């Protein structure tokens, strides 16, 4: 079946170059191979002939311009797009409003920076909001005691404009692994909501307190053991609460997870996923070292409403627990139009059966794309933190958990990326533990890339760059070393040394993608947009239905990078139109 994707507009965006303006474009995914474009300058045109190639560069534009493109179908010439003016800097800003410092119970100053971010188009227009999560400098890892500041989730137009707050209040800790959103249109009406664990006390964008208003269920190490949780869809165009439930994964008793300190019992993922084939559904998961649960919603015609539940406590469902990692993947892994759920070292299917486990337990990089394109289906690259693993990486058939191939380590490893870097081996590579290699499982020469965080489509190849703090790096395949293609000078990267950007996702223009960094001192997100020509034309990568999903859990725990359903790479076929419809 066709899938409920955004309506998007044309994402024109123009940079300026000293080369002149540099101008790129959206390829919907509603738009047929013969499609071609016009580019107007102030409603005069550009191009003698209509382009193919989504990007364009205008040698006698100016910083005071305006651009429209119209594009061209079956012969006739369509209405233009929404207007676009000229970006004066590399990136465009997106000024914030800094939330004021504040002090615990026990007296302890903090402040708060940019963190994690999601997209949605709240309002319908095409254009993305940022939903963006703020940290106190206070925050928590689960195995750490300690109060912590209020998580704030803001939401913010492109121009700046603050559309809310979210106070999730004294009841949600911060940390990594606690506040987990999903932005998205759940209910299919062509506007995102916004959805996440709360709980008394939980604030919302019209300013009206969840549940009992003044209830403290914070005990004396900072963390929120008792008490009622909640599950809560948001309005995205005001952060008003929609509806709120009670939270599955329930908690039950603390030492029900695996430790009595409140470590395990805390341990949250969550993600959008098509379980019907159709239209998107919401995942909420608890626990991952030992017991784990996963609970499917969908919100439409305006109730939440529980699908399934797996819990590996049941008996049948051993197999299932302790085998997550700090992050998952979403895609349909079988074939029959629905997503899976790829969990760390196992799966689950999207009526929420288990699938397989490969036992190599937790870890916390996760890859799941077309890494292989000579071999059938999609493929997971997974590093494991078990010193004593069979497998410190496993790479792996998607949809049957069975290894393609491994590799002992005799410790954790802690990384591991996939990104096609090198020609000469068709397919994803893949890294870690200071070793490359090809799909197939040969190491290739020796040593890897400079980092091992994120893959990026930046410059106008088909391989894909990486990522990490605020650099973009290519991989000079030939003489086995990486060479930095961008340092974001007064950009910073976020949580310590995970060094992750605020988001990166194909938000605006061409099929390269954004990154979206802090400055320094929170007072602006910046969005930086590639202005390296290419030769090619993709579909959007939000209109890819693994890629978007990936959008949306970019945010959750660990954050990793997103992965297109289809190879893109080198030696790639040219893609067909995605299946599709917009509400
Ligand atoms: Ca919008
Ligand atoms: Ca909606
Ligand atoms: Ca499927
Ligand atoms: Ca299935
Ligand atoms: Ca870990
Ligand atoms: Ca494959
Ligand atoms: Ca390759
Ligand atoms: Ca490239
Ligand atoms: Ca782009
Ligand atoms: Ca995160």
């Amino acid at each position: 079946a066709a899938r409920q994707m955004e309506a998007l507009n044309r994402g024109l965006v123009a940079v300026k170059t000293d080369g002149g303006i540099f101008v790129s474009w959206r390829f919907l995914g509603t738009e047929n191979a013969s499609v071609l474009f016009n580019v107007y300058r102030d409603g005069q045109k550009l191009n003698a002939a209509p382009v193919k190639t989504t990007n364009y560069v205008d040698k006698n534009g100016s910083a005071g311009s305006t651009y429209t493109v119209r594009a061209v179908v079956n012969g006739t010439e369509q209405p233009a797009s929404e207007k676009a003016s000229v970006w004066a800097q590399p990136y465009h800003s997106v000024p914030l409003d800094k939330p004021a410092g504040g002090t615990t119970p026990k007296g302890e100053s903090y402040t708060y920076s940019a963190n994690d971010a999601s997209v949605g188009d709240v309002d319908g227009d095409g254009q993305y909001e940022l939903i963006l999560k703020w940290d106190p400098s206070n925050s928590k890892d689960n195995s750490q005691d300690g109060y912590t500041g209020d998580v704030l989730i803001d939401a913010y137009k492109l121009d700046g404009t603050k559309l809310w707050r979210i106070n999730l209040g004294k009841n949600i800790r911060a940390g990594a692994h606690y506040t987990q959103f999903m932005v998205y249109d759940l209910d299919g009406d062509g506007k995102a909501e916004v959805a996440m664990k709360t709980a008394d006390g939980t604030k919302d964008g019209t300013g009206k307190v969840i549940g009992n208003a003044n209830a403290d269920y914070r005990n004396e190490q900072g963390r929120v053991l008792s008490g009622p949780e909640y599950l809560t869809v948001f309005q995205g165009s005001t952060g008003k609460e929609l509806v709120t439930a009670n939270f599955e994964p329930a908690r039950g008793n603390v030492s029900d997870w695996g430790d009595s300190y409140g470590n395990r019992v805390d341990r949250f993922l969550a993600g959008i996923a098509y379980l019907d084939g159709q239209r998107p559904s919401l995942i909420m998961t608890r626990g991952y070292y030992a017991k784990t649960m996963l609970v499917a919603y969908n919100f439409r015609d305006g109730k939440l409403s529980k699908l399934w539940t797996l819990d590996s406590s049941k008996s049948g469902n051993e197999a299932f627990a302790g085998q997550g990692n700090h992050n998952l993947s979403i895609a349909d892994v079988d074939g029959d139009g629905k997503d899976e759920i790829i969990f760390g070292s196992m799966a689950v299917d999207h009526d929420g059966k288990g699938m397989y486990s490969t036992g190599l337990g937790h870890g916390d990089a996760l890859h799941t794309g077309d890494l292989d394109p000579g071999r059938p289906g999609l493929e997971v690259f997974q590093v494991h933190e078990d010193k004593n693993a069979k497998y410190g990486l496993s790479f792996r058939d998607a949809a049957t958990g069975k290894i393609l191939w491994g590799v002992y380590a005799g410790k954790d490893v802690g990384r591991g990326m996939a990104a096609d870097i090198d020609p000469r081996y068709p397919g994803q590579e893949v890294w870690a533990n200071g070793s490359l290699y090809s799909a197939k499982g040969v190491k290739i020469g020796s040593g890897v890339p400079s980092s091992t965080n994120f893959g990026i489509w930046w410059d106008g190849d088909l391989l894909r760059e990486q990522l990490d703090s605020n650099r973009i790096d290519k991989w000079d395949y030939q003489n086995g070393v990486s060479k930095n293609m961008l340092t974001a000078s007064g950009a910073a990267a976020n949580n310590g040394t995970k060094a992750t950007p605020t988001l990166q996702a194909d938000l605006l223009g061409d099929w390269r993608e954004e990154v979206v960094w802090r400055t320094e001192d929170s007072s602006a997100l910046r969005i930086y947009t590639t202005t390296i020509p290419t030769e090619h034309r993709l579909y959007t990568l939000m209109h890819d239905p693994v890629y978007r999903l990936g959008i949306a859990w970019q945010n959750i725990a660990y954050n990793q990078p997103p992965h297109t359903s289809f190879f893109l790479g080198d030696g790639m076929a040219e893609q067909p139109k995605p299946n599709m419809y917009t509400p």
